[PDB]
């Protein structure tokens, strides 16, 4: 997993995941469900070798929690080719899993 720090470095690994999906785990530090799911996002990303997996810690990175519009946490948000094709709020590890597989 990818540790995201500003609004430019967002901007980029966008840029840079050519194809593959990429799942963005908005987290907090000091949310219980957060820290719950952390070490289960972070196995995930040793399974989905084909799937780009990126962290934006939104104490350290609120600029680009607010231009992505989060303020519960954790939000999972999904990318593909630059673009934002879902998102959903809520340490739900089926559905993390579930959407995953879903989006092409
Ligand atoms: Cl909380
Ligand atoms: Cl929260
Ligand atoms: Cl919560
Ligand atoms: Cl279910």
């Amino acid at each position: 997993v990818k540790q995201i720090e500003s609004k430019t470095a967002f901007q980029e690994a966008l840029d840079a995941a050519g194809d593959k999906l990429v799942v963005v785990d908005f987290s907090a530090t000091w949310c219980g469900p957060s820290k719950m799911i952390k070490p289960f996002f972070h196995s995930l990303s040793e399974k989905y070798s084909n799937v780009i997996f990126l962290e934006v810690d939104v104490d350290d990175s609120q600029d680009v929690a607010s231009e992505s519009e989060v303020k519960s946490m954790p939000t999972f948000q999904f990318f593909k080719k630059g673009q934002k094709v879902g998102e959903f709020s809520g340490a739900n590890k089926e559905k993390l899993e579930a959407t995953i597989n879903e989006l092409v």
